[PDB]
DNA sequence: GCACGACG
DNA sequence: GTAGC
DNA sequence: GCACGACG
DNA sequence: GTAGC
């Protein structure tokens, strides 16, 4: 699948940093309205320090069939660093999205999106470079403040960066820890919501996009 | 300083389980009447995949000045495996205790004592080994079932295994995540509780014993 | 001076 | 390595 | 089939 | 690798 090289990768902490405060310019939070047909999630493993492998599954909403399944094995040799996560697979991700085939109508992404220190995760980030709506679902926080949801099975509250909502803590599962819910690019905090609720089954606490692709990431790192 | 070594620690997985639910017996959970004088703080860093390094900090309460600081670097094979953290950190901290020339009258280690799946945390079995009251201080819920306290200064709730209180959870700073308190040896869910608080600054998350332990072993592992 | 995805 | 106190 | 200390 | 569903 096509995507836009907006930058080089190969860059120092600092440069990446102002690529990022640069970038965070073209995000536009719009809203999903209707429904997807065609969703991706997106995980990576790491077989060795210094090769990691990129997992994109695509499934067809809202039966949830798996329709196709894509990957890549690469060098990675950025080191992971807090708010720089893209620098470290964002990469060897687009290496895999090459690959892929169908179109998907959204792509859902391990890590913050919206809910970054300068308003550009992995999710937003990849977003502007795949072109097409993204959401952040993290299974922990980053930045921003928030109220503990309670222990319901629906139960969220917003997550805040002082006074602006950026993302929702959302109790995917009872007796799990909350899931961290941003936007990305094309995408704003109440669809992503929407959609990451309607991504999750009960019993669940990971949505199926991502969940299945985590599952096939570690598969592939054996056999 | 001296302690007893009883057992080996060179065990597969399967065996360290089991020498753990026969230590689970030797466990007296004594409360600990009195104010300390000697409170040694244990952290461990790791300047390799197979080289750890073990900070032990003895500190006088209530003033919290340093009495005395030991290390040691040593090889590390064991695994981290959930649950079996003292196969792979215990070894090389008693070489440290072996260097320790204060008898401390409390210890407190990074990680679980009571609040463990065999109920018997790294603080807990290396309390049995040195024959001192032990605490575990963890920043992560590793075993039990709680509410998670306010955002106060020092509102706290208990953990619980079922109906068993095996620690608390204290919000010993706000806008940070709470800390997990369970007792070792010699020592109980109160007197835990009762000691940690007093070993934690205003400002702080984290008490001084293992603070100061966790920045020495970072110290060391540079200059 | 004092918060932050993937061995198993 | 970035970052608000 | 579906939770769990230390690059920086 | 351990472990309750």
């Amino acid at each position: 699948m096509d995507y836009r090289q907006l930058h080089r990768w190969d860059l120092p902490p600092e440069e990446a940093i102002k690529v990022q405060n640069e970038l965070r310019k073209k995000i536009k939070l719009t809203p999903y309205e209707g429904e997807p047909e065609y969703v991706a999630g997106v995980a990576l493993s790491f077989p060795g320090k210094e090769e990691g492998l990129a997992v994109i599954v695509v499934l067809e909403y809202p039966s949830f069939k798996i329709l196709e399944v894509v990957s890549e094995r690469g060098e990675i040799t950025f080191p992971y660093i807090p708010g720089l996560l893209a620098f470290r697979e964002g990469p060897l991700f687009l290496k895999a999205w090459e690959k892929l085939r169908t179109k998907p109508d959204v792509v859902v992404f391990d890590g913050q999106g919206l809910a970054h220190p300068r308003k550009l995760g992995i999710a937003s980030h990849m977003g502007l470079f795949i072109e097409i709506p993204t959401i952040g679902v993290a299974k922990s926080r980053l930045y921003g403040t928030f109220k503990m949801p309670e222990d319901k099975r629906c139960s969220w509250s917003y997550l805040y960066d002082g006074e602006e909502i950026i993302g929702c803590v959302i109790r995917t599962k009872e007796g799990s820890a909350p899931i961290f819910v941003s936007p990305g690019h094309l995408m704003d905090v109440e669809s992503s919501k929407r959609l990451i609720k309607a991504f999750t089954l009960p019993g669940r606490r990971i949505p199926e996009p991502t969940r299945l692709a985590h599952i096939y990431t570690q598969r592939l790192k054996k056999g």
